[PDB]
């Protein structure tokens, strides 16, 4: 469960946020693949509640209805026909698996959902899957309320209901069964893995005894004895009585004070400074590089919700976001996760933003296509990150130096670091309010090489800023705190 289960040589894979079926098929084909990108995280692919009041939110897709893989992102067809054509071309595709509950309980009884699938909230009746009131925790749960109200408690975290989220009976077979049986459907079609959503508030035990059930990857594309990769969304920033450790024994975790905390030393909170950076990693208190998934922001924490708090960088933050990406792929810390979003009318009240819940560009909720620009770059409201040349140079970058040492660590004491990895890449950042001159040692063969922050290599050439390593490995470099990207990068593949 701890390989990503990526072709050789990439490293990275990327959230296409609520992107349909239809884009991301092209889009692996047209991008993914020759960028040499890993794989993507998709949108929950089964029939959700369909909510009218906020008009169609992101969050509807986290309120299961059925198994049925029938959402705006599209039909059964299109979903095996976008894993069949991405796999076609080395990308793979790991599924958002809601699985330790299904809707709101207050929601109204009835059709309003992405199939049409009848189902009554009131009665625990979802004829589609199908699951009854036996089916559920109500009786299990020991809150007055019914739902999670002290995360001090690791049972009621466990068996009470997330926000109203009617909470699943994990530890019954059939209830294990039937989660099975939709996870199976995904991986003989062909799918990698799965981000196992709200994995904090399940049993370690039964969420283990859910992947005894699963099939070993379609032979088709992978290697016999191949198992599904398995990343599980904890959130643990350390003062509860639950820890990510628990869950090990069944997968990779998220690590969310990942983000948190190179957030809060980028934004130089606190008196935080690049320069506490050079025992990044374990030594911070995170988990095993083994058994993380790292990430800047992700879907909740770029909006408020989740966790990490203001500390987040974002696309919002552009300048500091792209340091902060190129800082996390450069690192040989953990499994990296690119996000790629979509603009929303952000409006703050107080501090917060009363438009969180605005869901992907639509017209009438039908999701607009992602359109692609003549630099590239996307249309119809989608950021895409993913192809912002400072991002996917990055994203190169790691595929580059996979499994070479950090070393060559330089700090000024305050805000201007640098580092490489082995003699195949070299990066310098500049985060204090005044330029950065100074001769390094690389570890790179002499040479001339482009820099792939501002520019890329093309024709023999680079279109950007050019180092000149000697014979010794020494370069200069100069970096002004004015420049539009305060950060060098490069890389063996980047040499002239
Ligand atoms: C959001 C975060 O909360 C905890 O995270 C806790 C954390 O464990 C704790 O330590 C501390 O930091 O507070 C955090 C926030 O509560 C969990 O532990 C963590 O697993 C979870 N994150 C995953 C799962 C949920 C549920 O499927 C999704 O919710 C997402 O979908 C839900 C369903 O539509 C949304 O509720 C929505 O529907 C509910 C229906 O009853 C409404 O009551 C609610 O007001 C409405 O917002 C929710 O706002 C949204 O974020 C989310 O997108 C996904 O990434
Ligand atoms: C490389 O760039 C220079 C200009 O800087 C140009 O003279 C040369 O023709 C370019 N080489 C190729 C192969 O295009
Ligand atoms: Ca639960
Ligand atoms: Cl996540």
């Amino acid at each position: 469960q701890y390989s990503p289960n990526t072709q050789q040589g990439r490293t990275s894979i990327v959230h296409l946020f609520e992107w349909r079926w239809v884009d991301i098929a092209l889009e692996c084909e047209r991008y993914l693949a020759p960028k040499g990108f890993g794989g993507v995280q998709v949108s929950p692919p089964n029939e959700n509640v369909a909510i009218y009041n906020p008009f169609r939110p992101w969050w509807e897709r986290y309120q299961p209805v059925s198994y049925k893989l029938c959402t705006r992102s599209g039909n059964e067809d299109e979903f095996r026909n976008m894993v069949t054509r991405c796999n076609n071309v080395g990308v793979r595709i790991y599924v958002d698996a809601v699985i330790n509950h299904m809707c709101g309980n207050a929601v109204s009884a009835g059709t309003s959902s992405t199939c049409g699938s009848y189902f009554n909230p009131g009665s625990r009746d979802f004829p589609a899957v199908p699951y009854s009131g036996w089916d559920f925790n109500d009786g299990k749960c020991k809150t007055g309320s019914g739902d999670i109200e002290n995360y001090n408690d690791a049972t009621q975290v466990r068996d009470c209901r997330l926000t109203g989220l009617l909470d699943l009976a994990l530890e019954k077979d059939y209830v294990r069964s039937k989660i099975a049986e939709y996870m199976n459907h995904l991986i003989d079609i062909g799918v990698a893995g799965f981000r196992l959503d709200a994995s904090k508030h399940m049993w370690p035990g039964d969420i283990k005894a859910i992947l005894d059930k699963l099939h070993n990857l379609n032979s088709n594309w992978f290697p016999a004895g191949s198992k599904p990769f398995i990343y599980q969304e904890v959130i643990d920033l350390g003062g509860e009585p639950i820890k990510s450790s628990d869950y090990f024994g069944n997968g990779r975790v998220t690590e969310f004070k990942y983000g948190a905390k190179l957030g809060t030393v980028i934004r130089k909170w606190n008196g935080e400074k690049m320069s506490y950076l050079k025992n990044w990693g374990e030594g911070w208190g995170f988990v095993p590089s083994d058994r993380a998934l790292v990430f800047v922001d992700n879907h909740d924490n770029q909006r408020g919700h989740g966790a990490g708090g203001a500390s987040i960088l974002t696309f919002w933050d552009a300048r500091l976001y792209k340091m902060a990406v190129g800082f996390m792929l450069a690192h040989p810390y953990g499994f990296t996760r690119v996000m790629s979003s979509y603009r929303w009318p952000r409006q703050f009240q107080n501090g917060n933003d009363v438009n969180d819940w605005v869901g992907p560009p639509n017209n009438n909720g039908v999701i607009k296509e992602v359109t692609i620009n003549p630099d590239t770059t996307c249309g119809n409201d989608w950021v895409c990150e993913h192809r912002w040349r400072q991002i996917r140079n990055m994203v190169i970058f790691r595929n580059v130096v996979d499994g070479q040492p950090f070393t060559n660590w330089y700090d000024n004491g305050s805000n201007q670091v640098a580092f490489g990895r082995g003699n195949r890449g070299f990066i310098v950042f500049n985060n204090d309010d005044w330029s950065f001159s100074l001769t390094l040692q690389t570890g790179l063969p002499a040479g001339t090489y482009c820099d792939v922050i501002s520019g890329d290599k093309i024709n023999g050439n680079c279109t950007g800023i050019k180092i000149y390593v000697s014979d010794d490995g020494k370069a200069h470099f100069s970096i002004s705190n004015s420049a539009e990207d305060p950060f060098i990068a490069i890389h063996a593949e980047s040499k002239l």
